[PDB]
């Protein structure tokens, strides 16, 4: 109605149905080595194009979006995932190092051409090792239909947990022991305060400032290494209106938990006195450790000033913040009404562990009985190409075959240990089916299949220890999307020390989407680059920095 999707509302559905603009939205980015001070400490960082949160890719609903990759480095590789974008026949642009291309090299470029084929608000980030982590992240807006009305659209607020040592730097530790990594703090889009050894204070608090009556976006990514934030805005109500690409039935709330690679899309009406309120993000401490869950706060102001002072407001008491949990099953309801069909599907279960390894012991997460170990000079889609029939998987690839097509798998993603994890899946919107604590019985847990929560990320939750620990959620989705898919735990380190899978997605289709070049291009650029430089070599082994492969 005057829109640039025209012809098409809420209710269209985006699986099937993409509005042809024909408008092509074209980005550089330059993934750069430098350093910033993003709550005034300075620290090496990897950046695009040297900001933090990288640039926005922006898009409406149905355009074409070429992403020029370049990367200015001199010691990581490179391969640049656009999360929750769905690639229907489009594999190879998903930036999978080890699975969809090779990585590229130092002075060496990708082009990611992709069409958007959904709309809301997601990220894309590195899907190399542990550099999404290092900085190399940005949001994606995609414009499109809304759930419910606002007025002003505030664009991407990302949430970090941070630490004044690298994401690197921090990595041997982590796997030499078997206690979780220990961030100093946080960041909302960006920025943070901090003080310490001396009481004075550096960088600045997030702000933004609502004109009073108004009704504004905020679209919350949790971006962060290995936290589940709750967030929420003191004194104001936040009406949650689509989680990850998904748009739902509105609903409003006092806080938002929210996984790492979730999104959510919320509204917010500056219906409160003018006065100054406290953003929140905070750590739930069942599976984030942070040295300051108080002091990861914004500043709200309304236009009606009181510049310059902190607010005094009051935190929403809403329980602890504790548990890490994602909204319940019900809460979370599509405004595209579709459902699970599982009928006759694929059944498969996959156990979550972890295990040590070799005589130092490094402990490495484990997913459906290994702790993936691919190679990324011989990613999947080379193994297929070279071999188009091939059935000798190694076990240590993770592989789940789908190999009919429009047949469903239904997944149980299951763990022992009172240790929850976020579970995304490349390449699908999976259907949630059960979400719970404990082990799963088949028989006392019931599968929502009518009109269930529609997402890319979703919590295995789990239980404490006082309750025994152990947890486990189940999805589905149709094999719709001829591909390599890689699922895994969005935790960083948990992915690079093999929490990860792939799923082999219509084998004989492939032919469909892959090209010779596009892949054998960056594998040759990447070849050339080990043999000069030391870190154009995987580390695999067993007493050092182990790279799962993506
Ligand atoms: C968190 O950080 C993000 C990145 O640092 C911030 O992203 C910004 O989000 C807003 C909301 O979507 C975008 O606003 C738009 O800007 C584009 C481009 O604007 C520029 O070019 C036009 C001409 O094409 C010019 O007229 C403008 O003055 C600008 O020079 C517009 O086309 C859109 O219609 C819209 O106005 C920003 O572009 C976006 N920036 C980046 C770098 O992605 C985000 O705001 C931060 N979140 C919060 C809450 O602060
Ligand atoms: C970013 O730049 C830094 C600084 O040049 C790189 O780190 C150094 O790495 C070399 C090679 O391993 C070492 O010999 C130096 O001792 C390091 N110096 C410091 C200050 O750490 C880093 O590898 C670069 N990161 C990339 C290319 O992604
Ligand atoms: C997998 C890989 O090569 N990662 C490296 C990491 O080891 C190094 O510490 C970092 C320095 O910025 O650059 C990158
Ligand atoms: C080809 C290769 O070496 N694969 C590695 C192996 O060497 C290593 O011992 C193991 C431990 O995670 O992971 C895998
Ligand atoms: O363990 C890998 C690496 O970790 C650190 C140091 O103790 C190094 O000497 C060692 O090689
Ligand atoms: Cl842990
Ligand atoms: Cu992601
Ligand atoms: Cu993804
Ligand atoms: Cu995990
Ligand atoms: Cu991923
Ligand atoms: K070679
Ligand atoms: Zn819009
Ligand atoms: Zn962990
Ligand atoms: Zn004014
Ligand atoms: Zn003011
Ligand atoms: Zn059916
Ligand atoms: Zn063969
Ligand atoms: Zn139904
Ligand atoms: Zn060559």
């Amino acid at each position: 109605p005057n829109t640039p999707w025209q012809g098409y509302d809420i209710n269209t559905n985006y699986y099937e149905t993409i509005p042809q603009t024909n408008v092509v939205r074209e980005y550089w980015f330059d993934i750069v080595n430098t350093t910033a001070a993003l709550d005034g400490v300075e620290r090496p960082v990897l950046l695009v194009n040297g900001q933090f949160p990288g640039p926005t890719i922006e898009a409406n609903w149905g355009d074409t979006v070429k992403v020029h990759v370049t990367n200015r480095m001199e010691n990581n590789g490179t391969a640049i995932h656009f999360h929750g974008i769905r690639q229907l026949y489009n594999n190879q642009m998903d930036g999978v190092a080890a699975l969809t291309q090779c990585p590229v090299p130092p002075n060496s470029s990708y082009t990611y051409v992709w069409r958007a084929e959904e709309y809301g608000s997601s990220w894309y980030h590195s899907h190399f090792s542990l550099q999404a982590w290092e900085g190399v992240f940005g949001g994606i807006l995609i414009h499109g239909p809304s759930t419910a009305e606002y007025d002003h659209d505030l664009g991407m607020v990302f949430l970090n947990d941070w630490s004044h040592q690298t994401v690197d730097e921090m990595y041997q530790s982590v796997l030499e022991s078997q206690n979780p990594p220990h961030f100093q703090t946080g960041l909302i889009n960006g920025s943070n305060i901090w003080v310490t050894a001396d009481n004075q204070t550096v960088g600045r608090r997030f702000q933004t400032e609502f004109v009073p009556g108004q009704r504004y976006r905020l679209r919350l990514v949790n971006a962060a290494m290995h936290t589940h934030f709750r967030f929420s805005i003191d004194n104001h109500d936040l009406t949650v209106i689509a989680s990850d690409f998904v748009p739902i039935v509105p609903f409003t709330t006092n806080n938002v938990p929210i996984g790492m690679g979730q999104r959510y899309d919320i509204i917010v009406t500056a219906n409160q006195a003018p006065d100054n309120y406290w953003i929140r993000a905070i750590p739930q401490s069942f599976c984030s450790d942070n040295a300051n869950s108080d002091n990861i706060k914004g500043v709200l102001h309304y236009e009606g000033a009181a510049d310059n002072s902190d607010p005094t407001s009051t935190k929403w008491d809403y329980g602890d913040d504790i548990q890490c949990l994602d909204f319940s099953l019900d809460e979370l309801v599509p405004w595209l009404a579709l459902d699970a069909d599982i009928g006759g599907a694929q059944m498969a279960e996959s156990d979550v562990d972890f295990t040590p390894f070799g005589d130092v012991p490094l402990y490495l997460w484990t997913m459906g009985g290994n702790a993936l170990n691919i190679s990324w000079k011989d990613p999947t889609l080379q193994q297929t190409f070279e071999d188009p029939d091939k059935m000798d998987w190694k076990a240590s690839q993770g592989v789940i075959e789908a190999a009919i097509p429009n047949k469903w798998t239904v997944l149980v993603v299951q763990t022992d240990l009172p240790v929850p994890h976020p579970i995304h899946l490349h390449g699908h919107d999976f259907y949630l089916l059960a979400q719970g604590f404990g082990q799963f019985n088949p028989q006392n847990v019931t599968l929502k299949t009518h009109n269930p929560p529609r997402r890319d990320t979703a919590l295995m939750t789990a239980a404490t220890p006082e309750n025994g620990g152990g947890g486990y959620m189940v999805i589905g989705f149709p094999a719709d999307n001829p591909g390599v898919w890689l699922i895994h735990c969005h935790i960083g380190f948990h992915a690079t020390e093999g929490f990860a899978q792939q799923i082999v997605e219509r084998q004989s289709e492939f032919n469909t989407f892959f090209s010779e070049d596009l892949l054998e291009n960056t594998c040759d650029a990447w070849d050339e680059y080990a043999k000069v430089n030391p870190y154009g070599h995987q580390y695999r082994a067993l007493a050092g920095p182990y790279e799962s492969g993506i």
